C-alpha cells in the first residue's frame, strides 16, 4: 500500500507532524502593512542576484489567505505549524519603534492556528536580518547582535509567549556564515574577493560565534524573565546532511567525520558539550573565536531541543591533512566530496543540485546525534524535495517522486527511532511551492501547489499521501 505501513500508529505515542513556511518565503506584502526591509528585500531586489529577477513582494500572499491555508493544513491531519516571525515586520529598523500592524498579523495568524487545533512553532530569524541593523551595526559580524536579538526576542515572548510555547531562535546559522560570508553568494556577500568586502577565513567563523551568542542569551532571558509564566521551550534550527566515508580506510573515515565536526559539530559541541569540536580547534586554531568559561556555561544546555533540516547525504574522501595557508571555512575541512561509490550515484538528484535523494542519510544523521550527543530532544524541523520550473498544473500534483521520497525518508526516520532516538517530531518542508531564495520561484517544494498567477492553492498528491497516513 502507498504509505507503506506508515501512519501514527508507526511512530510514538504524542509525536509531532507539521509542515513549514518562512516569512520571507510566504508571506508577501514585504513593503507593506509598516514592515521594514530585510537584507533579503535588498538583494532579491539586486538584478542578477535572483533567478528570474524575482522576489518575495507577493511570494505566496499568505498575508492576505493565512486562514486559507491554515485550513488546508488542519484538513491535511496535521498537528502543527512551523513559521517565522519578521523582525523587521515587528521592528522595521530592528530596534526601538514598534509596528503594531505587524504584532496583529501574528496574533492573528497565532489565534487562528490555536482555534483550528494547530501548535504554533515558531522560528524568531530566518535569514531575515532588517536592513537598518546590517548597516549600522554590520550584521552578524557584530559582537552587539546580542543584545539586539535579545530585545527582539524578549518582546515576542512577552507579546506572544502566553499562547506560543515552541520556539526556535535561529535557522541553518551554517548556511548563513558559508553563504553569506565564505562563498558571499547569500546576502551580506561577504568573502575574500567580494566587492561587499570580507574574509572567507575569519567571518564564517565569526557569525557563527555571533549565533551562537545571541541563541544562548535570548533563552538566558526567556528561562530568568518569562519560562516561570510561560511553561515553553526555545530551541534551535541547525541544518544536517549526511557525511559517509567513502571506504573503510582511516583517512576515508577521518575524513567523514571531520565533515560531520565542521557540519553539526560547530553548532552542536558547543550546544550540548560547552566547547568547539576539537578538530576545528586543531585546524582552525585563532580564527576560531574562544568563549570564555562564562560563555561555554551560558551556551551549553541552552537549547531544550534541536532543530535538524535534513535533506541529502555526500560521499567523503580522505586525503593526509596538511599545514597551509587558511583561505576559507570549506577548505578548512581538509576533505574531498566524491559523486559516486562502486560506480552509483549516492542517488538521484531533485530540482536542486545539491539534493541527492538518499534517505538513509536521515537514518545516519539521527542515529549520529543519538549515539554523539547523548541522545538530545530532536525535531526534524525540515525535510522535502523540490520540482523544477515549468511544469503544467497537473505535472505539479502528480508528484509521485516527493510521495516515494517522504515514505522513504520517514521509513528511515522510523527505524532510527525504533532503535532509542529521542525525535519528538517532524516537519515538512514546505506546506507551499514559496520563494526559494536564489532558486527564487524555479524551485517547488511545496506539498501544496501554488499557481505564481494566480496565487491558487491545490494540494499535491505528497499532501494527500499526508492526509492518510495522518488521519487520526
Ligand atoms: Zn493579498
Amino acid at each position: 500500500n502507498w504509505l507503506g505501513g506508515l501512519s501514527r500508529a508507526a511512530f510514538p505515542k504524542r509525536f509531532v507532524f507539521g509542515t513549514v513556511t518562512s516569512a520571507y518565503q510566504v508571506e508577501g506584502m514585504a513593503a507593506s502593512g509598516g514592515r521594514g526591509p530585510s537584507i533579503w528585500d535588498a538583494f532579491a531586489h539586486t538584478p542578477g542576484n535572483v533567478a528570474g529577477n524575482q522576489n518575495g513582494d507577493v511570494a505566496t500572499d499568505q498575508y492576505h489567505r493565512y486562514k486559507e491555508d491554515v485550513n488546508l493544513m488542519k484538513s491535511l491531519n496535521f498537528d502543527a505549524y512551523r513559521f517565522s516571525i519578521s523582525w523587521s515586520r515587528i521592528f522595521p529598523d530592528g530596534e526601538g519603534r514598534v509596528n503594531q500592524e505587524g504584532v496583529a498579523y501574528y496574533n492573528n495568524l497565532i489565534n487562528y492556528l490555536l482555534q483550528k487545533g494547530i501548535t504554533p512553532y515558531v522560528n524568531l530569524y530566518h535569514y531575515d536580518l532588517p536592513l537598518a541593523l546590517e548597516k549600522k551595526y554590520g550584521g552578524w559580524l557584530n559582537a552587539k547582535m546580542a543584545d539586539l536579538f535579545t530585545e527582539y526576542a524578549d518582546f515576542c515572548f512577552k507579546t506572544f509567549g502566553n499562547r506560543v510555547k515552541h520556539w526556535f531562535t535561529f535557522n541553518q546559522p551554517r548556511i548563513v556564515a558559508l553563504l553569506g560570508y565564505d562563498q558571499g553568494t547569500n546576502p551580506p556577500k561577504r568573502c575574500t574577493k567580494c566587492a561587499a568586502g570580507g574574509n572567507s577565513a575569519t567571518e564564517p567563523y565569526i557569525v557563527a560565534h555571533n549565533f551562537l551568542l545571541s541563541h544562548a542569551a535570548a533563552v538566558a532571558r526567556y528561562r530568568t524573565k518569562y519560562q516561570a509564566a510561560q511553561q515553553g521551550k526555545v530551541g534551535i534550527v541547525l541544518d544536517f546532511n549526511w557525511y559517509e566515508a567513502l571506504s573503510n580506510s582511516t583517512e576515508d573515515q577521518a575524513a567523514a567525520q571531520r565533515a560531520r565536526d565542521f557540519h553539526i559539530g560547530w553548532y552542536l559541541d558547543p550546544l550540548i558539550n560547552g566547547h568547539y569540536p576539537q578538530i576545528m580547534q586543531d585546524l582552525v586554531k585563532d580564527r576560531l573565536p574562544k568563549f570564555t568559561p562564562e560563555q561555554a556555561r551560558l551556551v551549553k544546555g541552552s537549547a531544550d531541543y534541536i532543530g535538524i533540516n535534513q535533506y541529502t547525504a555526500s560521499y567523503m574522501k580522505g586525503q593526509q591533512l596538511m599545514q597551509q595557508t587558511p583561505t576559507s571555512y570549506s577548505a578548512d575541512w581538509q576533505v574531498t566530496y566524491v559523486f559516486a561509490k562502486n560506480g552509483k550515484p549516492i542517488g538521484p538528484q531533485a530540482n536542486s543540485n545539491w539534493l541527492y535523494i538518499v534517505p538513509w542519510g536521515m537514518y545516519g544523521c539521527v542515529n549520529y546525534i543519538k549515539q554523539k550527543y547523548g541522545n538530545p530532544t530532536v525535531v526534524i524541523t525540515e525535510n522535502g524535495m523540490d520540482q523544477p520550473a515549468n511544469l503544467s498544473r497537473d505535472q505539479y500534483l502528480r508528484d509521485t517522486t516527493r510521495v516515494h521520497f517522504y515514505r522513504s525518508y520517514l521509513t528511515q526516520l522510523k527505524k532510527a527511532i525504533d532503535e532509542g532516538a529521542n525525535v519528538a517530531g517532524y516537519f515538512a518542508w514546505s506546506l507551499l511551492d514559496n520563494f526559494e531564495w536564489l532558486s527564487g520561484y524555479t524551485s517547488k517544494f511545496g506539498i501544496v501547489y501554488v499557481d505564481f498567477n494566480t496565487l491558487e492553492r491545490h494540494p499535491k498528491a505528497s499532501a494527500y499521501w499526508f492526509r492518510d497516513m495522518l488521519k487520526h
